């Protein structure tokens, strides 16, 4: 692993603390790093730490060092999760991130149904998610596992977009080889991702879509009832999901034009941040 001391952070100055998550590409943990802000040197922050599993293959250790670079060339944002520092040298790699205390938003959104959710927060949240999309969008970036599982809460309840292990550079795309896109999960992927092995902005727009519907059904599981195996051909046929009950005509329509079977007729990020900027002031 090249040295890159812009990131690097010292393990002894890092403590690792109770399990956050753990999933199959890796685990987290909280973690208290002393000095991980440059101007407070003696202050411990708590932070995440993601890290290899015992159990861990290759291909973890590939998707955990492209995840590293991914957010590296990303940049700061306040809507997507803060690389805070890596521990790359002489040790195992650990990447650590902000960490965000109210967990991913399907089970912040899941618990909060009948501090109950109200309908100007669904649309702060997913002003907030689409103003990301735009900036990652702006670095050439496509995300490709956009889904509420894969967005944080912080205390502040503000949302960030996280889990960067399948986002690549918009011209890091193998075009038209059949094992592109394999990864995806299949009820949050835009058509054409499948049927022509492609994967532009346009099919993240796509899955914030389904994130939108995710966020107004308060965390529901998109296509309740149909199985993946069943879903593409619903969809060739012109399948969508029905209106959830706590959207409005607009947002829903807004979801739609998320999912048109056309790419290019989909709406931007751009688009989708003024629409729902509007939506925003006018519920205030
Ligand atoms: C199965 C695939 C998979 O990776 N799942 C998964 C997704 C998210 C989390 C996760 C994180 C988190 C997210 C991205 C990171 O990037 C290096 C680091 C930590 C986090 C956090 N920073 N703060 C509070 N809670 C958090 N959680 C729960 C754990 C497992
Ligand atoms: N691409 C090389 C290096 C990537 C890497 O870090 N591989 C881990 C597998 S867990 C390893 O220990 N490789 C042995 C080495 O560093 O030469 C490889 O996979 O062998």
């Amino acid at each position: 692993l090249p040295e890159d001391p812009k990131w690097e952070f010292p393990r002894d100055k890092l403590t690792l603390g109770k399990p956050l998550g753990e999933g199959c590409f890796g685990q987290v943990v909280m973690a208290e790093a002393v000095g991980i802000d440059k101007d407070k040197p003696k202050e411990a922050v708590t932070v995440a730490v993601k890290m290899l599993k015992d159990d861990a293959t290759e291909k973890d250790l590939s998707d955990l060092v492209s995840e590293m670079e991914m957010m590296k060339m990303i940049g700061k944002h306040k809507n997507i999760i803060n690389l805070l520092g890596a521990c790359t040298q002489d040790g195992p790699l650990y990447v650590i991130v902000e960490y965000a205390s109210k967990g991913n938003l399907r089970e912040y959104l899941r618990a909060r149904r009948p501090e109950q959710m109200t309908f100007k927060d669904l649309v702060s949240c997913t002003y907030q998610l689409a103003r990301g999309m735009e900036y990652l969008a702006s670095q050439k970036c496509i995300h490709r596992d956009l889904a509420a599982r894969n967005v944080l809460v912080t205390e502040n309840n503000v949302m960030k977009i996280a889990d960067f292990g399948l986002a690549r550079d918009i011209n890091n795309i193998d075009y038209y080889k059949k094992t592109t896109n394999g990864r995806l999960p299949v009820k949050w992927m835009a058509p054409e991702a499948l049927f022509d092995r492609v994967y532009t902005h346009q099919s993240d727009v796509w899955s914030f879509g389904v994130l939108m519907w995710e966020i107004f059904t308060l965390g529901g599981s998109p296509y309740p009832g149909i199985p993946v195996e069943e879903l593409f051909k619903l969809l060739k046929e012109g399948h969508r999901m029905d209106k959830p009950a706590n959207c409005t005509n607009e947002l829903y329509m807004m979801m739609r034009d998320c999912w048109h079977a056309v790419p290019s007729q989909r709406p931007t990020f751009k688009q989708l941040v003024e629409d729902l900027d509007r939506i925003l002031t006018l519920t205030t």
